[PDB]
Parts: structure tokens; C-alpha cells; sequence
């Protein structure tokens, strides 16, 4: 929005390279909110004529980045925006230094290529023509990686463990992360790889030079006032530029002159990079004379990257809930250390050991969390999917309430058949029309073979009888979709022209020519039911092309009836999920199936305005109440914001008629108010749509093809996508449910002295890794399509309410079996000295291990969630084998000894708590905590809630709630 620049050189230099090394580690906390570190030495507070940094501060914009400032008339890379410094001004201006207003095009025409200017200043502008390509090689890329807070964390974690005598344990584990973060690398390598399939080859072309000379140069180099070449050969033509002599077929010249460029009627003279040539007349030789526009970087090539790369995108509940862990481990520390004082240890090298238990205290429970979720894209590749090459948003899709769909080329599925004879009531004219309309979409193709005729893929056959021979042809574009082409008639009789586009299209150009009187009405009750038709048009003679034309007749055709997406959109609407769709082809064919499909019981209606006057208002035409949103209603209300734009989109039903160049700005005004709205659509008239979607769903988009974000391979659509988010929701759950629960175990089973096994550590690690919590990542289609959706926030009512009758249960039952003891014989173990390493099992150290993993294991059995959420238990054979055989390897511990005493060297146990009480209070916790647990999962936010569960920031409910107004 709006902020401000500022910023100062450095003074001098040989004390400042100290200075920042000796007081390296306070700067390494200022990485966030850098606008303490500004105040420092860094900022001596000179003239802002001259900085040499820019430095930007926040006054009405948020985020602040950082930016640099480099000397090749001073210039500077923000976003990949070029900027430049004047001193004539004191001020900073964008790529147009003196374009930024429409001047005269005289100058543009008297202009001869280059001058004797100096060559150093007109490099020392904006620059040669390139692109961001970022390289970096691995070591480079390893060490700058290497001072991210995730990445460091693990390597402190993993130097504090070295120290308690682990070097086997954890070399394995830290040689996964490494793994792991080498798999990182070649994730944000590939990307950076298909960045560069967007760049052109090196080629040379012709540059004019002043009076009589020429020279050939490569694309390399090139400055602001010359006369462009583009010879046949070039495909991509290296920078923008506009026609200034000679027609081009993708635009004409200028030979007559204007006076103000508008840039609004005139669009025709005017040519944009990333689209190839087909054909060029050249006036002057086999090439072409042209300008050089806004060139190099920051152009339309390299501006949608720049949009695609910088600003890209809840980890606000995610860093609330590290500083609550980090609280509770600084308020622990306190505590631990006055235990530790209290078994009298003044010894220097023990005291340490608090520390280390400070840092080991959290678990590693954080690096390893996504684990689950990649078993899933396997899965996907197995059966199905659309999984792109780095699936990594899934949890921010979680969140949905608005699918879309697309009809233009998307539905219905390949097939048509011809109806009957036209309305007009076999005709000359009308096959004449039909045989030259043929792009050799497939439906065209499927038409003329039906109406048989066989045509080259120009020549054709049938001769005699209907003499038919194409000649030229245009190319099909996004918007204004129609086809006009040009055949040779000229030999039959005379030279003709035909074009096919839509009835509405057509009727704004066949005012002056014809409008019949039974247009309107007759149309509108022909297409009311299902049929879709097209406008014919024929010319005896692309703004010259459509001058005259009369219409041949109408033209009626049915696809298909698909009767397949109807219970894909019925099962939808019980998920208390609106669908909506975006086509072009007409509205009384998309309003049809409105009625015969599941998302609105009644009759709905649609409202059109009545022209592109400022008298526009809001009439009330008929066929609860939801509206219908055509083309030119928005396209003309896009005016006053504070009109309540914003409250009429979700009232609206469909958003068809409406240009794809349109697609990107719909989707952002949608996205705007917290709704993540998915996208349904195929051909090259939905990729601003797929990539300004954070989700996006394609068909005819095949594998071996990098189009779309998401890569796919109707109706298998719901049903991979809804159950996806339920089971990341259930994982996410399963992993912060039982994370919690290791992170007060290991801060509470620290029983003053006991070491926990610490040489049978790995008997954890080798419970919960690989066998058997990180199992059970299987597909979880609960064959239902109830309401059930669990909340994607890790704070909740319910769960914390549960969490903590959890931890309430696990203390009293540790209390429990704490003071257990004292009904036993005493058995004073050694005295001190030791105070842990001596690795002293007798009676309590076993006893606790064996009780917590029992525990564990009773948790994860009962934590599961039940049919309608997951699949039962029962069903997965390995993991129900696994289970069993590591609840039966636990159970043979205590049931009786045998051969594995001698390795471990079990300690005896007194038979008087052997085989009775502690089965007892196992069985009688584990039934309390499976009651619990059924009793608060079943109805209780619900009932708790229901009506006013305290609205305090939540938007959607927030329009909800203001949705009840407005009925």
C-alpha cells in the first residue's frame, strides 16, 4: 500500500567486520521485526541523497522485507522491479522513467533506430533483456540453508544428545534428517528447473543502425530505441513490440497517423511476447520494422513470473503453541534444578545434566510430522489422483466451501449427434456454411463427418457436386471465441467468407445488416430446455473481416446427457457445500441443468442490467431466492466497491458469460474473504484459474505435461477430495493427540532417580518408528457423506477438554502406582554417588517403562477414531498383526520368565503384585480412559455450543450470521 524508504552508508571500513562477528550471536534473535536493528550502529544517520541501501519502514503496508542496492543513474532490485534514482526529482521511478503517460506516436514514427549517444548510459538504463533464473550450487545452497531456525534447531537438539553418551542412537537419526533435508534441496531444486522452460533460445537478429548501416546482433543485448527484426525463423520473439510498417498475422501498421495513443480502439497495431507467429507480410524484404516497448524483465513474460515468484503464499496457532512449550520448559527448569539440588550433586560435570534435560525435554515430535501424509500421494499414484510434483498444501486446502466447474471444454464427454432439420422452415447456402466450419474442438470434426464430408487436415473432396476448397484461416483465442475463415469461393462464382460464434456475440454487429423479428423470443424458447445452439454468419465480399456479415440460420446440437455427475453433486450438497460453475456458452444452457441437478430444490432466477450507461439499476426478471450472476452484470457493477460487492457474490448462483482474461480477478475476489474456492476446468481458457487457485481439478490434462499447478492423470473428484482433508485432519489429530502426551511423559516420568532405561531408549524409538504409530497411514473413505467435519485448528474446546482429563487420569494414575510402594517390602537401593548412569533396575525403573508403554499402547488403541471418521481397526490386516504381536511380546515380560531374562537381566518381582494388581489397575484405567474418551467424543461440542460457540474472528460464520439479515 503505502510506506517509506530511508537508509545510510557506512562511514568506514576495518572495525566493522569485528564488530558484527563479535556481536554475531544477539543479531542471529533480530531476524524477526527487524525494526529494532535499524537503531544500531548500522544507521549512522546520514543525507537520504545518498544511502546506497534502501531500507523500507512500515507505515500503512505490512511484512517488510529487505532489499539491496547495487551499482552498475543508481538503481536498485525490489520483487524483480526495477528502479531507478534520478537527481532532478529526489525520487525513485518505476521501468517508464518518462513513458509512464500516453504520449504522441509523431515521435515514435520520425525516430531512426539509434543515435550517437553514448552506449555507456544507454546500458547503465534498465539493462539487457533477462530473467530472475536463480542458480545455486549445492554447497552454496547447503550453507545458506543451514541458519534457518527448523534446521538449526535440529542441529542443537542433536549436539545436546551427543553428550549423554549417544553416538549409534543418534548418528542414524540425524543421517534421516540430513536424508531428509537433501530431499528438501532437490524439491526446491526441480521447481527451479521448470522455472527455465519458459525462457527462449539465443538468437541473432538484425538491428538497425543510424543512416545507412546494419548489423546483425544476438538478443542478448538490446537498448530502448531501435527498429527490431523478426525473422521468419525466430519463434519467440525476445521483447515486446509494436508494428510499425508491414502486417503481421499472430496486426497492422500506421501509416496514416493519429494524435493521443488511447491504447483502447487501436489495440490492433500492438503485439505481446509469449505467443508464436504464423505469418508475416513484409512490405520491405522478408523482414519486419517494429519499436522495442517495455522490454527485459518486468515485461509480460518476465512479469507473470515475478507474480508467480515473490508474492506467493496459520502458523500464528503454530508459533503460539511453541512459545507455550517454551514457557513451560523455562518455568520446568526452575523446578528441575531445585530437584536436582535436592539430592545434593554440587559436582560441575552433573549440573549440566539439567541442561540437557531442559533441551532434550521437548520431544522430536516436530520435524517429523508430514510423515503420514506422503503415504497418501503413493496411495494417489496407485489408484488416482491429480497430485502435482510437490504436494505440500494439503492441510491449507483442508478448508472449503465452494466447488466450481467448467461446461466450455470441460463438459459434457466426447459425443454428438444431429436433431433435426433448422427452424428457418436441403438448403444451399447452409451446407455451403457447414463444410468450411472445421478447425482441422473435436466436435467440429464429429459434425462434418456426420454431415458427410471428407477434407484434407485445405484440399476436399466432392468437387462436383458442392465445390469446396479452404483458402485462410484464424486462430481460436480465449476471449471472443469465434472462427472466421476465409475460403476459395472466388472460383465457383465469387469470393465468400464464413464465421461461427455465439448468438449474443454476433447479434452486436448484425444491427445495421438484418435483425429478424423472431429472433428473440423463438431462441429463448428453443434453448430453454438443454440444447445448445450457435450463430452462423456469411460475408460476400480481424476488425476488416467483421464489417458485414448476414446471418444463415440457427443451429441445434445435444452432446450428451451424463448421467453420472448428477449423484457427484447431490452427495456434495449434504456436505452443506455449495457448487457453482463458470462456462461460456450460454445462460438458458446452464441454467437448465441448474434445475435437474442438486444445489438449489426451487426455481431459481437471474437479474440482468440494462446497458453500460451510468443509469444502470436493478431490475427484477424471473426464470430460495439465490440469484443468478450473468456476464454483463458484474461486468458493469464492478463499480462503486462500497456497493456491497463483496455480500452478492455468495447469494449468486453461477458466474458464466464472463471472459477468461477475468478468471485470476474472480478467483481473488473470491478468495478474499477467507474462502478457498477450487477450480473444475481444462483447455488454455482456465490456466490464470488453476494458477491463481491455491486447489485446482482438471481431466484432459494428462501426465508427462506441466500446464496446471495440480497434474491429473468428473466423477472421481469428491470422493478423492474430501476424504483427502478429513484424513489429514484425523492425522494432524493422531499426531498433536499423543504429542502432547510424550511431551508430559518425558517431563513428569523423571521420578528424581530414574533414568528411564538409558540404554533402552531405542525400545521407544523402535515402538514408535516404523512399528507401530507412524503406521496406519491407509486410506480412509468411511463409504458415507455425512456432515462430519472436524476442525482443522489445533486448539479446541473438545480436544482440549479431553487432553486434559487425559493428563488429569495419567498423573493420578502415576500417584497411584508411586505410592504403591509403600505396601511393599522397602528394599533401599544403593546410595548416592551415582544419581542415575549407574543403570540400576531393581524394582521401580522396568516397572515404570513396561507401565508407560502399556500405556501408550492403550492410548493409540482407544485415541482411534470410529468408523464414520476412519476405517475400523479390524480392517487392516498388517497393522492388526503388528498390534498383536507387540501386545503379546509386552504381555510375555510380565507374564513369565524366560530365556530374554538373561540378555536384559530382568530383576525378580514380588508375586504379591506380579499377576493381580497391576492387571487390575491396567484393565480398570484402561476401561475408565475408553469410557472417557467415548463419552466426550460423541455429542459434547454440540451440546456445549451449538448456538453461540463465542464469535469473536470467524469470518465465515461472521457471514452466516449476517446472512440471516438479508432474508
Amino acid at each position: 500500500r503505502l510506506s517509506g524508504y530511508c537508509g545510510s552508508p557506512w562511514r568506514v571500513i576495518g572495525y566493522h567486520v569485528v564488530v558484527w562477528m563479535m556481536a554475531g550471536i544477539p543479531l542471529l534473535l533480530f531476524r524477526w521485526k527487524p525494526l529494532w536493528g535499524v537503531r544500531l550502529r548500522l544507521r549512522p544517520c546520514n543525507l537520504a541523497h545518498a544511502e546506497t541501501l534502501v531500507i523500507e519502514i512500515r507505515d500503512k503496508e505490512d511484512s517488510s522485507w529487505q532489499l539491496f542496492t547495487v551499482q552498475v543513474l543508481r538503481y536498485y532490485l525490489f520483487q524483480g522491479q526495477r528502479y531507478i534514482w534520478i537527481e532532478t526529482q529526489q525520487a525513485f521511478y518505476q521501468v517508464s522513467l518518462l513513458d509512464h503517460g500516453r504520449s504522441c506516436d509523431d515521435v515514435h514514427r520520425s525516430r531512426h533506430g539509434l543515435s550517437l549517444q553514448d552506449q555507456m548510459v544507454r546500458k547503465a538504463i534498465y539493462g539487457p533483456n533477462v530473467i530472475s533464473i536463480p542458480v545455486k550450487s549445492y554447497p552454496q545452497l547447503l550453507v545458506d540453508e543451514a541458519l534457518n531456525p527448523y534446521y538449526g534447531f535440529q542441529a542443537f537438539s542433536i549436539a545436546l544428545w551427543l553428550a549423554d553418551h549417544y553416538y549409534w542412537y543418534a548418528l542414524c537419526i540425524f543421517l534421516i534428517s540430513s536424508i531428509s533435508i537433501c530431499l528438501s534441496l532437490y524439491k526446491t531444486r526441480k521447481q527451479s528447473q521448470t522455472l527455465r522452460d519458459m525462457v527462449k533460445l539465443s538468437m541473432r537478429v538484425c538491428v538497425c543502425r543510424p543512416g545507412g548501416e546494419e548489423e546483425w546482433v544476438d538478443s542478448s543485448e538490446l537498448v530502448p530505441g531501435d527498429c527490431l527484426v523478426l525473422p521468419q525463423e525466430g519463434g519467440l520473439m525476445p521483447c515486446d513490440a509494436a508494428l510499425v510498417a508491414g502486417e503481421c498475422m499472430v496486426k497492422t501498421a500506421l501509416p496514416e497517423g493519429l494524435g493521443p495513443y488511447c491504447a483502447e480502439t487501436h489495440r490492433r497495431h500492438t503485439l505481446f511476447c509469449g505467443t508464436l507467429i504464423l505469418q508475416a507480410r513484409a512490405y520491405v524484404g522478408p523482414h519486419v520494422l517494429a519499436v522495442v516497448t517495455r522490454t527485459g524483465f518486468c515485461t509480460a513474460k518476465g512479469g507473470l513470473v515475478s507474480s508467480i515468484l515473490h508474492p506467493r503464499p496459520f502458523y500464528k496457532h503454530s508459533m503460539k503453541f511453541v512459545a507455550a512449550l517454551s514457557v513451560l520448559a523455562l518455568l520446568g527448569t526452575i523446578y528441575s534444578i531445585f530437584i536436582l539440588y535436592r539430592n545434593r550433586v554440587p559436582l560441575n560435570e552433573i549440573v549440566i545434566r539439567a541442561l540437557d534435560l531442559v533441551t532434550v525435554v521437548v520431544p522430536p515430535a516436530l520435524p517429523a510430522a508430514m510423515t503420514v501424509c506422503t503415504l497418501y500421494a503413493q496411495s494417489r499414484l496407485r489408484r488416482q489422483g491429480i497430485f502435482c510434483i510437490h504436494p505440500l498444501r494439503i492441510n491449507l486446502g483442508g478448508k472449503l466451501q465452494l466447488v466450481c466447474f467448467d461446461k466450455t471444454g470441460t463438459l459434457t464427454e466426447d459425443g454428438l449427434d444431429v436433431m433435426g432439420v433448422v427452424p428457418l422452415k436441403p438448403v444451399g447456402p447452409l451446407l455451403r456454411a457447414l463444410a468450411t466450419c472445421h478447425a482441422l474442438d473435436p466436435m467440429d470434426l464429429k459434425m462434418v463427418e456426420s454431415t458427410g464430408w471428407v477434407l484434407e487436415e485445405l484440399q476436399a473432396m466432392e468437387e462436383p457436386p458442392v465445390p469446396v476448397s479452404v483458402l485462410h484461416r484464424f486462430p481460436f483465442s480465449s476471449a471472443l471465441q469465434r472462427m472466421s475463415v476465409v475460403v476459395a469461393w472466388p472460383g465457383a462464382t465469387q469470393p465468400e467468407a464464413y464465421v461461427k460464434g455465439s448468438p449474443e456475440l454476433v447479434a452486436g454487429l448484425c444491427n445495421p445488416e438484418t435483425v429478424p423479428t423472431d429472433f428473440a423470443q423463438m431462441l429463448q424458447s428453443y434453448t430453454a430446455a438443454g440444447y445448445r445452439v450457435v450463430a452462423l454468419a456469411s460475408k460476400p465480399l480481424r476488425d476488416t473481416v467483421e464489417g458485414d456479415l448476414s446471418l444463415l440460420g440457427l443451429l441445434v446440437m445435444r452432446n450428451l446427457l451424463k448421467p453420472q455427475t448428477t449423484p457427484v453433486i447431490q452427495a456434495l450438497r449434504r456436505t452443506r457445500i455449495r457448487a457453482v460453475m463458470v462456462t461460456g456458452d450460454n445462460l438458458q444452457t446452464a441454467v437448465t441443468v441448474a434445475r435437474g441437478c442438486g444445489m438449489v430444490a426451487p426455481q431459481e432466477h437471474l437479474i440482468i442490467v440494462h446497458a453500460t450507461h451510468p443509469e444502470r439499476g436493478q431490475p427484477a426478471s424471473l426464470e430460495s431466492r439465490h440469484l443468478a450472476l450473468s456476464g454483463p452484470t458484474f461486468g458493469i457493477i464492478v463499480k462503486h466497491f462500497p456497493k456491497l460487492l463483496p455480500k452478492v457474490l455468495v447469494q449468486g448462483t453461477v458466474f458464466a458469460r464472463m471472459a477468461p482474461e477475468q478468471k485470476t480477478e474472480l478467483v481473488c475476489e473470491l478468495q478474499k474473504l477467507q474462502y478457498c474456492v477450487g477450480m473444475c476446468g481444462d483447455g488454455a481458457n482456465d490456466c490464470g484459474a488453476l494458477k491463481a487457485a491455491d486447489v485446482g481439478i482438471s481431466l484432459s490434462q494428462a501426465e508427462a505435461s506441466v500446464v496446471s499447478p495440480f497434474t491429473s492423470s468428473v466423477p472421481m473428484v469428491i470422493r478423492e477430495g474430501r476424504c483427502s482433508l478429513d484424513t489429514s485432519f484425523s492425522v494432524f489429530k493422531y499426531m498433536a493427540l499423543y504429542s502432547l502426551t510424550q511431551f508430559i511423559s518425558v517431563l513428569i516420568l523423571y521420578t528424581i532417580n530414574t533414568n528411564l532405561g538409558d540404554l533402552q531408549f531405542l525400545a521407544i524409538d523402535l515402538v514408535i518408528t516404523t512399528t507401530v504409530a507412524v503406521l496406519m497411514s491407509r486410506t480412509g473413505p468411511a463409504l458415507v457423506l455425512g456432515r462430519v467435519r472436524p476442525p482443522g485448528a489445533l486448539l479446541s474446546v473438545p480436544v482440549l477438554s479431553s487432553l486434559l482429563l487425559q493428563m488429569v487420569l495419567v498423573t493420578g494414575v502415576q500417584l497411584g502406582g508411586y505410592f504403591l510402594t509403600l505396601a511393599q517390602p522397602w528394599f533401599v537401593p544403593l546410595n548416592r554417588t551415582v544419581a542415575a548412569p549407574d543403570n540400576l533396575p531393581n524394582y521401580e525403573n522396568t516397572v515404570v517403562f513396561s507401565l508407560s508403554s502399556f500405556q501408550y499402547l492403550i492410548l493409540a488403541a482407544a485415541v482411534s477414531k470410529g468408523a464414520p471418521f476412519r476405517r475400523p481397526l479390524y480392517t487392516n490386516v498388517p497393522f492388526l498383526v503388528a498390534l498383536a504381536l507387540l501386545s503379546s511380546v509386552l504381555v510375555g515380560l510380565v507374564l513369565v520368565p524366560g530365556l530374554l531374562q538373561g540378555p536384559l537381566a530382568l530383576r525378580n518381582i514380588t508375586d504379591t503384585g506380579f499377576k493381580l494388581l497391576l492387571l487390575g489397575l491396567v484393565t480398570l484405567n484402561f476401561v475408565g480412559a475408553f469410557m472417557l474418551e467415548s463419552v466426550l467424543d460423541q455429542c459434547l461440542p454440540a451440546c456445549l455450543r451449538r448456538l453461540r460457540p463465542k464469535r469473536a474472528s470467524k469470518k465465515r460464520f461472521k457471514q452466516l450470521e449476517r446472512e440471516l439479515a438479508e432474508q
